[PDB]
């Protein structure tokens, strides 16, 4: 992701399918022509989408151009969570599915994987990093603990922020009970919070180059979401 002073990003396309994939989809929804109420909704918690774009000397090198959804905060933090109970994708093949449970074996079980994240720390004027491994070392008896070093921040653990997301998530989970034609596989959900010196989030969904048409509800997703929203309730009480 290349984070541009206008705020936007460009995020590169991914190798073949995934990039060409994730083009597509980004079309597909924002498709100046669709009146699908579906689709339109969906629109609302996505980055907006301006298009694909390449560097004027170079249509070789692909990018989709995207909202910067940490923009109109000062110190932003940020948790990249991946929602799911597989993040392989229909298609895949055996050894490919067994590389992706072997990444994180936990999916199916806790149904979210924590990516990364970045924490603004009021005391000492700097960011804490989290890197995929730190996600991928939380299990059942860690991950609420894991998810609410997330909301550590300004002296206190910031329930407003986790309340927050509790009720932007729910919108979420609203829009996939009410939609039975996309499937989404890897994909995740961005929360961003101000860190600097009340209730205000960003909970945006992102990465999609393993979301395939269908006649059924995510209910993986909706899994995910679910025990995502429990594990934040459960740190209200904390
Ligand atoms: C502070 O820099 C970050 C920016 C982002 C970021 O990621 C995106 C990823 C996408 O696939 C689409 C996006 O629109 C964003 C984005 O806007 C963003 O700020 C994520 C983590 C970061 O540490």
């Amino acid at each position: 992701i290349l984070q541009h002073p206008d705020g936007t990003v460009l995020k590169q396309l991914q190798p073949p399918p995934r990039g060409p994939r994730e083009l597509e989809f980004y079309n597909m929804v924002y498709a100046a022509d669709c009146f699908d109420g579906v689709l339109l909704e969906l629109r609302k918690y996505l980055p907006k989408y301006y298009g694909i774009w390449s560097p004027p000397t170079a249509p070789n090198d692909l990018y989709l151009k995207l909202e910067d959804v940490t923009h109109k905060f000062n110190k932003p933090c940020i948790m990249d969570v991946k929602i799911g109970q597989k993040s392989y994708d229909p298609f895949a093949s055996s050894e490919k599915i067994q590389q992706q449970v072997s990444k994180y074996p936990l999916m199916e079980e806790i149904g979210f994987l924590v990516l990364g994240m970045r924490v603004y720390h009021v005391h000492s004027d700097s960011y804490e990093t989290e890197n995929q491994h730190y996600g991928r070392s939380l299990t059942k008896e860690t991950i609420k603990d894991g998810v609410s070093r997330f909301f550590h921040n300004g002296y206190c653990l910031r329930k407003d922020a986790v309340a927050a997301s509790i009720q932007k998530i729910e919108k979420i989970l609203q829009w996939f009970e009410n939609q039975k034609q996309l499937n989404f596989y890897a994909s995740s959900l961005l929360f961003v919070y101000e860190g600097s010196s009340g209730g205000e989030v960003e909970v945006r969904m992102i990465d999609f180059a393993h979301v395939f048409p269908s006649n059924t509800i995510d209910e993986g997703y909706v899994y995910g979401l679910k025990h995502l929203i429990s594990v934040l309730r459960s740190i209200l009480d904390n």
